[PDB]
């Protein structure tokens, strides 16, 4: 077993929200054996010195687009609404793919770099989707991302994405980029059969992810609702982005939420991205249905969308998680850094009611337990006996963190760097001293850089 | 020439912010003493005593933080101040400053070490000049605060401006300034004249400068503003004050029956010697007047968001041709000194205010300019903020070859929009290499952390 000893602070996010000081975490294989003071090192093969660190559950990124790693900091996409952004991302991925520059060898290596960045930022589980890569499926994209994740040892959920409603039938998508519904459904059945690991501590899982109400056919939503029931997998889609209420009313004469109810998606199998602008009246309905919501602050701001009613969701008892989205709308995979954006950006909306503002601890919970719940993982997101040994630790003794009174608030509110010190996934140490212990960082950077489309 | 020049060779990208906004690729910077001697491709290494490999780095002028409160390094991540409005925030900070100092826990030995830690952090974040002020520490002057912070700065070799702050209008006359802690105008003036004599280095490339900073219109006597307007003319020092924070307009009207701008105008502060903090909620019609006066404004995104104040109309200031710089403020309202990191906050947070006019959103290049040449202009330093022959050799560089920056197409936008870390790779101030390979060259990092941590009030 592995013992991390003398951690300065341990934040568990267990049912009592217990935190500990100068405490240990004991690990046996995939699972946490104990969390407490002065644990025995009896059957321990190795003791890691945790002194001067804060430990959390591994961060869980509820929303990536790994292929967008190749699309960072493009000047033409710096300041663009949603429509210009979407057009520019789609045409680039289509152009690159057609030209032969975005094949599975390329996607695998882009995924490897972004997933390694993820580990380095304390992220132990990533859920990747590919809504804005039309050729994704013809490109064996998911096979490649899973190979990269498996190689690195990061816990991984692959969301099979699509755009099945063409521009001719009113889709914001356009006919070029559109697969037949049966094609999507068939492929999804195959991926579940091949890759899904439904057991506790499973390291790869498949989810089903139409891009959204404006982008996919109702028949696809209904197909996936049946499939999720029959195979016990989760459902994901984007939700209440600013143009959606109007597009939904025009196509279907109902709100996005009523559409979801009609087509089987008002259930506890579902997590929803963004949720920026729902009608307030529907919020209690979200809660009763048991849907989960992922807060994605960075793209909400980047696209000019604004502030999701996160306080209201928490008030309602709705599960709230956290994500970065892809690097074409972030443009990094730094989940911890993005928490600070949310911590600050929500405040001016309630200038005289600071009790409404999201707190550091609320935000860290979103990035761990809340995201775990989004992905339907009761085995993750919590440091307690019996959960998975997915752990992220940051040093507190840097010169940029002198004077910090509360280390949890400190993680969000201070620092020159969000680099994790020690990262464990599935009981394997993958980062120590801010550096990968199994992956060759320099070689990956070189290999991936030579493959970025130019 | 020299025989002891430094050549930084083959930088991947160099952003000059010169009058032509020139950028260079695979280019060099040549340094002789405190000044830059050349910027361009394949510079000669004849007179060079040392060559630094710039390959894989982007080089900027050194970042300039127009607004620190170094004493607040001791006030980070305090639970009771996490979510508070200005009123509760101000009370909490003043209470601790006054309490700690009163109890003997905040003497010059403590201040020196807190300052040393936060200034070393600033260097590690690519910041080569810091302007520090102390409005929310009433005992600062009695405490020899500015002597301690100048000692820390000069030990580190970071370029430093010390703003002598005050709260001269007592509670009695309707100020936050508490009658037990209000300094007579002449005592403040005399203290400032003394600091100028002892410390001010008005020559080009000077490493310590003094500025004059009343906390603001709701906080100080008109006599002080006038006294300072006179000193600025006599000594060519800069004037600074806070400007159009929420509620300022109401307070000015109650005290003087005019706007804070009108007040400043009346008392000689509507000039080109002046820089102004925050500037969140001015009346729109006064903006062209700010422009005509030639005042400069520092954008302080982190505390504006933290306090729930919101978005200063920065696009409007740029449109009007007003100089805009950037600062972090103190670590009680940030709570870090990470200027580069705060740029991303501003890049993103301004956008939802203009959801359908992306042309109004602040660009990465505009934000980096604020944090360099813009802040330089705020501080009255034509010798800084630009990578160009003749200017100071204050340079900050970041590596571009990290796994977290793979796929970046424009490295300037990348500096704002990507990364797990804002740590600078190579930092040069006044021609001295102070950080290289992300590590201090001269400063003892472990020792400083140990010493400062032991001295934080407990």
């Amino acid at each position: 077993m592995i013992l991390i000893r003398g951690l300065t602070r341990v934040i568990t996010f267990d049912d009592q929200e217990r935190e500990l000081e100068d405490a240990d975490i004991l690990i046996d294989g995939p699972k946490i054996v104990a969390v407490g003071k002065n644990l025995s090192d009896r059957s321990v093969s190795r003791t890691i010195d945790g002194r001067g660190m804060i430990a959390l559950p591994g961060l869980i990124n509820s929303h990536q687009h790994l292929y967008e790693g190749a699309m960072r900091a493009i000047p033409q996409l710096e300041r663009v609404t949603m429509a210009s952004w979407l057009e520019g991302v789609l045409t680039r991925s289509a152009g690159w793919w057609r030209d032969g520059k975005f094949g599975p060898d390329v996607i695998r290596e882009v995924a490897r770099a972004v997933l390694l960045e993820s580990l380095l930022g304390g992220i132990t589980t990533v859920a990747d989707q590919h809504p804005f890569f039309p050729g994704a499926t013809a490109d064996s994209y998911i096979d490649a991302t899973i190979e990269a994740a498996t190689d690195l040892g990061i816990r991984f959920h692959a969301v099979r994405s699509s755009m099945t409603l063409g521009k001719s039938e009113g889709g914001f998508c356009d006919d070029l980029f559109v697969e037949p519904v049966d094609r999507v459904v068939q492929h999804c059945l195959g991926l579940i059969d091949q890759y899904h690991e439904p057991e506790p501590f499973g390291m790869v899982r498949i989810a089903l992810g139409p891009c959204g109400v404006p982008y996919d056919k109702p028949e696809l939503f209904e197909a996936f609702a049946q499939m999720a029931a029959d195979y016990d997998v989760r459902l994901h889609t984007h939700f209440y982005e600013p143009l959606d209420a109007g597009m939904s009313d025009h196509l279907y004469g109902m709100t996005p939420w009523r559409f979801l109810e009609k087509h089987g998606w008002a259930s506890d199998r579902v997590w929803l991205a963004h949720a920026v602008v729902p009608p307030r009246e529907e919020i209690p309905e979200f809660a009763d249905a048991g849907v989960a919501i992922a807060h994605l602050i960075a793209p909400d701001l980047r696209m000019g969308w604004g502030l999701a009613p996160i306080r209201e969701y928490l008030d309602a008892g709705i599960t709230v998680g956290f994500g970065t989205t892809g690097s074409a709308s972030n443009d990094g995979g730094n989940l911890l850094g993005d928490l600070r954006l949310a911590a600050l950006a929500h405040r001016p909306a309630d200038p005289n009611e600071p009790e409404k503002w999201l707190s550091a601890r609320e935000l860290l919970r979103m990035a761990t337990r809340g995201s775990a719940e989004c992905l339907g993982r009761p085995d993750l997101g919590v440091l307690e006996e019996g959960r998975a040994a997915d752990i992220a630790c940051w040093r507190l003794d840097g010169v940029d963190r002198v004077g910090v009174h509360d280390p949890a608030i400190g993680l969000i509110m201070t620092g020159l760097s969000d680099r994790a010190s020690l990262v464990v996934v599935n009981g394997q140490v993958l980062v120590e001293n801010e550096r990968p212990v199994l992956a060759d960082l320099e070689r990956i950077v070189a290999n991936t850089t030579a493959l970025i489309p130019k």
